[PDB]
């Protein structure tokens, strides 16, 4: 039972907002990554129990996944786009820290991150 609670996707006191940038993040960035062939392992938290990776949450203390990001965006959890961008970067970084280069998961993260960076370059409010 080595899985933590997942990251919060709502919070009573944290102020909530919808900006054009946050709409772009849900409707274009998340949408393109979510439907990518390599999205699926990132669509929910890492299941250290199911994967038999009992040390995952010993090593990764700031977990993040796209399921979480998607719910945060749908819930207007974020105040600004930078918060969301930060979550995507945390997701990628965690994957690169925990796994070794040439692991399939790392190659999947690299392909998603390329696409992420391309979509982030067109972020509106321009
Ligand atoms: C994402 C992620 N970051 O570190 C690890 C470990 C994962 C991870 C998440 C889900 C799965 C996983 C790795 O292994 C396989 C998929 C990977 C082999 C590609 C699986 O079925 N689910």
């Amino acid at each position: 039972g080595s899985n933590p609670p997942p990251p919060e996707t709502s919070n009573p006191n944290k102020p909530k907002r919808q900006t054009n940038q946050l709409q772009y993040l849900l409707r274009v960035v998340l949408k393109t990554l979510w439907k990518h062939q390599f999205a699926w392992p990132f669509q929910q938290p890492v299941d250290a129990v199911k994967l038999n990776l009992p040390d995952y949450y010993k090593i990764i203390k700031t977990p993040m996944d796209m399921g979480t990001i998607k719910k945060r965006l749908e819930n207007n959890y974020y105040w600004n786009a930078q918060e969301c961008i930060q979550d995507f970067n945390t997701m990628f970084t965690n994957c690169y820290i925990y796994n070794k280069p040439g692991d399939d998961i790392v190659l999947m993260a690299e392909a998603l991150e390329k696409l992420f960076l391309q979509k982030i370059n067109e972020l509106p409010t321009e």
